[PDB]
């Protein structure tokens, strides 16, 4: 029922200082359940040390107006391309407000990285079991196309952008402040 993907293939030698650094924006989302209809708009800042991966997660709930900041820390798995993390909440300050249920976690695959643009999966889970996935375009600008290398990537696993959200087109709010002070 809530099945992650499969055929989602890590980047072979993902640059790690080019994408973990600074703020994406999710301009492109296909949630691979049909039912979840809800509108929203994603922003998230990724960094890495020592093989562990510790971000800053940025939700906008377009049909509700209500905004939820995670983090998230995991190992970077060998492959440099995919890793698992346990998140807390915290709120726009960056203070936790509820601790990390250890319960539940994500593992994300960078499928493909290519000038601005990227394009990750993101499998949900609680207690190892699968309980949903998503697919994400990533950009550097919100209201840019993505590259076509990041076409290629999707027509490889047979998923068509038309399929895709656009974010551009929402009525998104983003706390940049929260993302590009992340580790400062
Ligand atoms: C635009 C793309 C995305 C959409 C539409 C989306 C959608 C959602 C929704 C509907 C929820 C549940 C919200 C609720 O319980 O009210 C959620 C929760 C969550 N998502 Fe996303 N998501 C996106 C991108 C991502 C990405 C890229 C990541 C990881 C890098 C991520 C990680 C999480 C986490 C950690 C939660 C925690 C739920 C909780 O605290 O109960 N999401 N997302």
């Amino acid at each position: 029922p809530g099945e992650c993907s499969v055929n989602v293939i890590p980047k072979k030698n993902l640059d790690k200082a080019k994408f973990f650094s600074g703020t994406w924006y999710v301009t492109h989302y296909l949630d691979m359940d049909p039912q979840a209809t809800e509108k929203f708009c994603f922003s998230f800042a990724p960094r890495e040390s020592g093989g562990t991966v510790k971000e800053a997660l940025y939700h906008f709930n377009v049909d509700s107006k209500v905004s939820f900041y995670n983090t998230g820390t995991g190992p970077l798995e060998s492959n440099g391309a995919k890793y698992t993390a346990k998140f807390n909440t915290v709120d726009k300050k960056g203070k936790e407000i509820k601790p990390a249920d250890e319960k539940y976690s994500y593992t994300v695959t960078v499928i493909e990285a290519a000038k601005q643009s990227a394009l990750i999966h993101i499998c949900l889970q609680e207690d190892g079991k699968d309980i949903g996935d998503l697919y994400s375009v990533l950009n550097r600008n919100k209201n840019a196309l993505p590259n076509k290398k990041i076409k290629k990537a999707l027509n490889k696993v047979s998923l068509v952008l038309t399929k895709f959200v656009v974010t551009k087109d929402l009525d998104c709010k983003y706390d940049d402040k929260f993302l590009s002070s992340w580790q400062k």
